[PDB]
């Protein structure tokens, strides 16, 4: 029978939908920080570079958090297929906003649009992949792997294409390419979906019952009122700078999992066992998410890249994932506990940062070093990713609220980054990499020691 790599044909539509959406997202990620440096350098945007770095991290943190809500809105209110569509429209508008002839004044609107749009789309394209398969279809794992390959393909080519356009034709043209990529995704998604997706998913599959509407409304309104209350009090007492708002969002992103732990623990052994795994994932993702902030800074300031666009380094994360997956797929069938995998994963992340301490220690920080240092850094952190990422969902489910905590681990890690990356600068380079690299190796060794008990729990 006709398939797409052995899978139902609908996977082709969803593969390309996600590939082009990830193209738009990671094309933006690869130039947004440099764009803020440019807006800063012309006096248009009145922040420090450290705040610009902080923004990048909390942006990612909010995007991951937003994805924790989009499943519910689709399943219970609008349906999965319209969530992916309108989510894509919002993503597209978010890039259009940065393509328009504005400067710093458009940044917040773009960020809000992409936060909301990505939160609608990302959980719900993954849902639709599952809908391709009946309950006990054994292809299900294979289809999701092919899907993830589409994600990485889009992440790989976007910095190449969008980053080259940015240097040749300017930031506005480059962001317009991100919007067009999403537009392409919407075209394939809309017309391909009708031919291959079940019309059942045009509507919520668990619509709010009559008595559930009001409690939901009350709960949302109380949250909005509380948040706005905190913001007026912040402005009355004079905590109204941009870093003050970033600290508020940091606190919110960390509090949400902390309150969930307190809920489950006080309302038991397995849950206690998950604290060190969640912390290990948080720290892994912190380092991994710094590729686009701290390593991107290092790439622009300290690497000799005179002959190629410096945003291209952002292709190495997905490149290594793609290159490594055959070897790791063979390893998991030829061959370790998940707590051991997390600990070794954190150690590789720590090594990836220790490695970057060497060129400044050996050559000084005033010159430029070879791109191969960053190539080796991403090689190491992605090695850890191959250990932690394929199992993270599994371990957290082996042990609904908590299922979402796996996805929150990368939001918390990015929120931690919003604080940490403000410490990175030309003068702190070597100590920053040394401290956080060694610190992550040491905690990886701690988790190794704890790995047996956790295995029991
Ligand atoms: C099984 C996974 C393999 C990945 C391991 C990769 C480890 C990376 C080590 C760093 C090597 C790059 C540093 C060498 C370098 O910078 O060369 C500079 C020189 O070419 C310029 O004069
Ligand atoms: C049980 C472990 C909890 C995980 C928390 C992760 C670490 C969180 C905060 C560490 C912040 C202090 C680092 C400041 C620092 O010394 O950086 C060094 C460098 O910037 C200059 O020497
Ligand atoms: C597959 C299992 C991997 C197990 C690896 C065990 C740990 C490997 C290497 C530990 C090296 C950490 C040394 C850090 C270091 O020397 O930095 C010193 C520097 O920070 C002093 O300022
Ligand atoms: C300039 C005026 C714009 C007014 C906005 C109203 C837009 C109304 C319809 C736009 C056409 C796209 C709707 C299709 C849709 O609902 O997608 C969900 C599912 O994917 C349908 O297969
Ligand atoms: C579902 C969570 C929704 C949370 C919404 C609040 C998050 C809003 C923005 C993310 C943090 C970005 C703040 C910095 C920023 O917006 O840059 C604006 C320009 O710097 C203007 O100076
Ligand atoms: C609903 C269709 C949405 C499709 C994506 C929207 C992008 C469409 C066209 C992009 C045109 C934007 C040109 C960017 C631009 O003006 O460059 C400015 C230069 O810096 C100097 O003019
Ligand atoms: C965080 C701010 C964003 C808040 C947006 C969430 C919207 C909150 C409540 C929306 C109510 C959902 C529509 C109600 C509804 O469709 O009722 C139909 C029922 O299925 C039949 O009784
Ligand atoms: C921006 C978030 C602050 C809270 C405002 C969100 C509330 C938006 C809509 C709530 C309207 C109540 C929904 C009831 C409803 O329309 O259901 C109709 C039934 O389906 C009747 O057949
Ligand atoms: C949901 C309604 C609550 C109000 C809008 C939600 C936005 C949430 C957090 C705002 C944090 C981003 C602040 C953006 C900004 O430009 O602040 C910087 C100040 O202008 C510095 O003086
Ligand atoms: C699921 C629970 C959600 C809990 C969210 C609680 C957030 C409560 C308070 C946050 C207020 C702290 C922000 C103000 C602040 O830190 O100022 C930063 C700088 O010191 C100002 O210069
Ligand atoms: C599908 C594999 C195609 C070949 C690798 C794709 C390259 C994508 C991004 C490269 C990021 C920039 C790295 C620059 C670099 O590695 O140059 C190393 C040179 O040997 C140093 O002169
Ligand atoms: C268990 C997987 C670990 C992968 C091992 C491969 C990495 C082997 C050595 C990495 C050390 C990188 C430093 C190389 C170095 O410092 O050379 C610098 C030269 O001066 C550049 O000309
Ligand atoms: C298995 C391959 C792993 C390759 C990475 C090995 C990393 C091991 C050690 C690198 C740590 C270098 C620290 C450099 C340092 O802190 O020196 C400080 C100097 O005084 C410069 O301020
Ligand atoms: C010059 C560097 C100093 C040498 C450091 C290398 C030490 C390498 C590994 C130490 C790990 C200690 C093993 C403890 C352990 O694994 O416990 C066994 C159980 O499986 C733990 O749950
Ligand atoms: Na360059």
């Amino acid at each position: 029978g006709k398939t797409f790599f052995g899978q139902p044909l609908g996977l082709s539509t969803l593969f390309m939908t996600e590939m082009w959406e990830r193209f738009s997202y990671y094309g933006m990620r690869a130039i947004l920080l440099y764009y803020m440096w440019f807006l800063i350098s012309t006096g248009d945007l009145h922040i420090t570079r450290a705040t610009a770095a902080s923004i990048m991290a909390i942006y990612a943190s909010m995007v991951y958090l937003s994805g924790t809500i989009g499943g519910f809105v689709a399943d219970r209110i609008i349906g999965a297929r319209p969530a992916v569509f309108w989510g894509g429209v919002l993503i597209m508008l978010g890039h259009i906003v940065l393509a328009l002839p504005f400067g710093a004044s458009a940044l917040f609107g773009s960020i809000i649009l992409i936060i909301i749009g990505t939160g609608f789309l990302k959980p719900n394209v993954s849902t639709l992949v599952g809908t391709l398969y009946d309950e006990h279809d054994r292809r299900r794992d294979a289809g999701f792997s092919i899907f993830v390959f589409g994600i990485n393909l889009g992440a790989f080519i976007a910095p190449l294409i969008v980053g080259a356009a940015q240097e040749a034709a300017g930031y506005h043209v480059a962001f317009s390419l991100a919007a067009i990529g999403m537009f392409i995704g919407l075209l394939v998604y809309y017309f391909g979906g009708k031919k291959t997706l079940d019309p059942h998913y045009l509507r919520p599959t668990d619509p709010l019952a009559p008595e559930e509407v009001k409690p939901l409304l009350v709960k949302v309104s109380l949250a909005v009122a509380g948040f706005i209350a905190i913001i007026v009090v912040m402005n009355l007492v004079g905590w109204n700078s941009l870093p003050a708002y970033i600290n508020l969002l940091t606190i919110v992103a960390i509090a949400i999992p902390v309150f969930y732990f307190a809920w489950m623990i006080s309302s038991h052994l397995r849950v206690v066992s998950y604290i060190p795994l969640f912390i290990a994932a948080v720290l892994f993702w912190a380092i991994e998410e710094q590729g686009s902030v701290v390593l991107a800074t290092f790439a622009a300031e300290r690497v000799d890249s005179s002959w190629f666009p410096v945003s291209w380094f952002q292709s190495l994360n997905p490149l290594f994932i793609m290159l490594y997956t055959p070897f790791f797929a063979w390893l998991w069938t030829a061959w370790p506990s998940s707590p051991t995998k997390f600990a070794v994963g954190l150690m590789f992340a720590g090594l990836s940062f220790l490695l970057m301490a060497i060129p400044g220690a050996l050559y000084g920080t005033s010159g430029k070093v070879s791109p191969l240092w960053l190539v080796g850094s991403w090689a190491l952190v992605i090695l850890g990713e191959m250990l932690i990422s394929p199992v993270g969902l599994s371990v957290t489910t082996k042990l609904s609220q908590m299922m979402s905590m796996w996805f929150l681990s990368s939001s918390v890690g990015s929120a931690l980054n919003a604080q940490l990356v403000t410490l990175y600068n030309a003068k702190s380079e070597v100590a920053y990499f040394s401290y956080f690299g060694l610190g992550s190796v040491v905690l990886g060794i701690v988790l190794v020691f704890l790995s047996k008990r956790i295995q029991g729990l």
